[PDB]
């Protein structure tokens, strides 16, 4: 009722902005970047477990993925120290 | 069979990197950024069409959201001209 | 100020349920479904605009995408009819 | 440029559906359901930690909330046993 297309734009925006207005407001944003030949930690861990003999289990395939990052043979896409499976990586020099 | 834990680390990585290695790759990644009080264009459009009388179809609500961006009352999170429902937005100076 | 871990649980819940309690309460919910090989309308238009010659502008790619939905070559994941770039689709029968 | 507006529609779609076509695809989707008076598990835990006395930290608030689901005071909107902060709930019989 109380707001319509005749209300000034600035006031409608302040209404949408006020606490408890109804608007979904969260403390994050997801941006899509086009980086050819990237991959997830989980895809590296998979590939090593299934293609490289001698791992007693998957957690050792994950430690090996981790040493590849330390060695700079894969690289983080934004600056991070520690390996995670959920993060995206690209290849180092080679 | 031909790769195991005894193999050269760099050689194992160059095999993973080759064409047709089986390594799941693709050309896009998603980054999460912590922006306080950010919101989706689609939710702005949901809020308007739900709370502001005078819109005959949802498209007039999207066009109004477009006008809010032109006016600087909402703002893009990254350098972009035109409005989209899939992008993330913050409020301007109010 | 005067609710604590010693208060009646049902009374706490009631306090949180009252008007103006400050709990975020809203007429919506969002659900994650696992659907292998699902794609967004906007990615279909993008694919068609970049790979199929003869689209003078991007809106013509959109209308073609709508004509895929209408012919059943792609399918909405819920009960809708009209094409939207924001919804998720899957492939129809292609055998 | 082997495909145009002249090509068979079914053949264009089979192209798009082929391994390595370039079409961006995913194994998850998000759906909006209109449900009156629904709230996020993390919003309940926040509301408890801020307005109820005697929680030395946030994990004790999370546990109380999980207790609230067990007693039937809040309820899951999809059949799930256990409590989780990213799932949606409604009020029970009050």
């Amino acid at each position: 009722s109380g707001l319509s297309v005749h209300t000034d734009m600035a006031s409608v925006t302040k209404a949408m902005a006020a606490p408890e207005s109804g608007l979904e407001v969260r403390d994050r944003m997801w941006l899509k970047i086009t980086i050819p030949n990237a991959f997830l930690g989980s895809d590296v861990v998979d590939w090593l477990y299934h293609h490289v003999e001698g791992f007693p289990e998957r957690r050792e395939a994950r430690k090996y993925a981790s040493g590849l990052l330390k060695a700079g043979l894969i690289r983080h896409t934004v600056n991070k120290i520690t390996f995670s499976e959920q993060c995206y990586y690209v290849f180092g020099d080679l």
